[PDB]
């Protein structure tokens, strides 16, 4: 006893009750906390596979892919990322980005810790690639793999995906792509698409709490996950093992690490939740719930920050930093006096931009009404400040 | 026409099964925890969030006794600890010596190849343990940067003391990374004292808390080793700088990284609270009482326990050899099917000589001894005979 038993945790956890507008983690309804408190059951019994395969068909679904490739990466979205990036680029490779925001710029950072030669095609926060931009840069690179930010949630931004596919596949490349947008904004058909890989961590997309992903991969892809004649750097998210484990191969499963089982229930359950409403009602609701706020934030005299209606990502809208405010007293103001969570910007939108969402089962009519009371005594009450 | 309707297992209730889970862990959740994982979110940055960190961080300390400031838990499981650490500590051609005399011996050991290391791994069959002159040849033919010795053996159901290595290691100008899930049963582990460089163990493994997150440490040595390499490690998810950052490890304020497991969190720190209230001290009674226990009671069955030397024995995961003339997977079967119990057979090296039964936590009652004690005297008299 170097170290006495901390007194900090000897009191009862306590935390506060908060309405989440941010990008996500969004709250969780009643249905999907109680999956949480659910009791523990092997890590690696039947029940736990059977579970592990409803999740895998939900995946199936809410992206629309019959890839027997589909599964759970056992961390966030960053580690989703990582896992293909690490999977499918060789050292050496060339790999081609689309820098719009910050996650395009963690996709370079990545990228370059495990020896590809990176080629950024870098827009400013506000901007989005058209299939014309990227096929330059397909001819110049001549690369093995380009990311694409679907659903930007740094700038605001949805980006178009039809063509991308195509394009990449008449130059030998594969498509990978990053959407948070899949359930609200535009719909996403993976394989119509021509979509190689896909990922998401389930609390930007889902009701789902933080700490898995959801990921897919095309038989091309594994194809070249499972040829190249070097290791990947990574044994915890090596696809092979990890394939195997989550039953995508013909062989019986492995110990390869221990999935986090009670998250899992959570996420199967979000899934099921998706799964009764249905993909187009989902649809509707966000684009609904984001014009009706769109609507509300011009009527308290603030600016949209992506001027083109038809690039704003529903499930998270940015305006602009009203003229003559501090946007840290904004941002604090309605958490203290509304107990309502917005957000800043994010990277190359940083001090640029507030960024308020709309995320799943609270994307109603009401929190945007709660949201817009808070901002507009916000505006009403925080200090002018020489910016 | 949608190219996959919506699945019909979806829209049925999530229902699951009771099980006494006395395998190497996860293990069952006391009710306490158990709420905490049906809680409420909050921001994955909210000053809240942040006091929660802290206090679980605290409990860290208390757990691997240490004054370490770079102590945070990994947003992963153990392989994503060890790996963390191995990816941050070791500079691709660094020499990295490797106690395998297991499974998570030759874990380390793949993981060191994949990012470059020459890996120099001493290797012993399932059952055995490394002597502080083996160590020390070892060190002096290899000249590694770093050594992974394994504290307690799930795979092999062995502990490893470790008294003497850390200055051992220190006195070669080399550094100690220890997996141990025994520090709350079993040994008393004093990180600081015993001259530890990096410490890690996945929360499932030791505390009663859910698989998802990981305890790590690291001392001063090590921080020194990991913030003054050439190049950047071949991870940005577990790069240390980062996540030393964010858990608020460092003097600078928090920036993103990635998104901590909020929820898990909880349980992370209600577990880590509950260990708080027993105390370390009663804690390694309990389950050396309790192992004891069933130590007795196995043999009064007449099986064998896989490791002769009394002294070795992991009390939190015990192995027992595979009876004569009986098929271990049935056996492991019978005990699932007919007590709604979980055991496990072996794993790596052990595969298929080895039965593992686990007392961990607040499971680790004299009540669960006796509940895995009839499920086995009724597997030996209804599994097939040979």
């Amino acid at each position: 006893l170097l170290v006495t038993p901390p007194k900090a945790l000897l009191k009862p956890l306590s935390i506060p009750n908060q309405l989440l507008l941010g990008p996500g983690p969004s709250n969780l309804p009643p249905r999907i906390m109680a999956a949480g408190g659910l009791q523990m059951i092997g890590s690696m019994s039947k029940d736990m596979y059977q579970i592990m395969d409803e999740i895998k068909e939900g995946i199936q679904y809410v992206f629309q892919t019959r890839n027997p490739l589909t599964l759970v990466i056992s961390g966030s979205g960053h580690c989703a990322l990582e896992a293909a990036l690490v999977n499918v680029l060789e050292p050496g490779d060339s790999f081609l980005v689309g820098a719009n925001g910050i996650w395009g710029q963690r996709a370079v950072d990545i990228g370059e810790r495990i020896g590809a030669r990176v080629h950024p095609m870098t827009k400013d926060p506000g901007g989005h690639y058209t299939l014309q931009e990227v096929e330059e840069g397909l001819a110049q690179h001549k690369p093995v793999l380009l990311f694409l930010t679907h659903g930007e949630s740094s700038t605001g931004v949805l980006q178009p995906l039809d063509g991308f596919g195509e394009l990449c596949h008449r130059y030998k490349c594969l498509l990978l792509v990053d959407s948070v947008a899949f359930l609200g904004g535009t719909p996403l058909y993976m394989d119509r698409q021509g979509i190689d890989i896909l990922y998401s961590g389930s609390q930007k997309a889902l009701n789902a709490p933080p700490g898995t992903s959801l990921i897919s991969f095309s038989d091309k892809a594994k194809k070249k996950m499972y040829s190249r004649k070097t290791k990947p750097f990574s044994f915890y998210l090596d696809i092979k093992w990890l394939a195997n484990f989550w039953g995508c191969d013909d062989q019986p499963r492995m110990y390869h690490h221990t999935i986090p089982v009670i998250s899992l229930y959570s996420l199967r359950e979000s899934l099921a939740l998706i799964a009764e409403q249905g993909l187009e009602n989902s649809w509707r609701q966000h684009r609904e719930a984001a014009a009706y706020l769109h609507g509300r934030l011009q009527a308290l005299g603030l600016q949209l920050f992506v001027k083109d209606p038809a690039l704003r990502l529903p499930t998270v809208t940015t305006v602009a930093v009203p003229a003559g405010y501090d946007w840290r007293d904004i941002v604090s103001y309605v958490i203290d006096h509304f107990d309502i969570e917005i957000m800043g910007g994010l990277g190359p939108s940083t001090g640029k931009v507030l960024r308020i969402g709309l995320l799943g089962c609270n994307a109603t009519r009401e929190n945007v009404d709660r949201v817009t009371e808070a901002l507009r005594a916000a505006l009403q009450h925080c200090p002018k400040k020489k910016l």
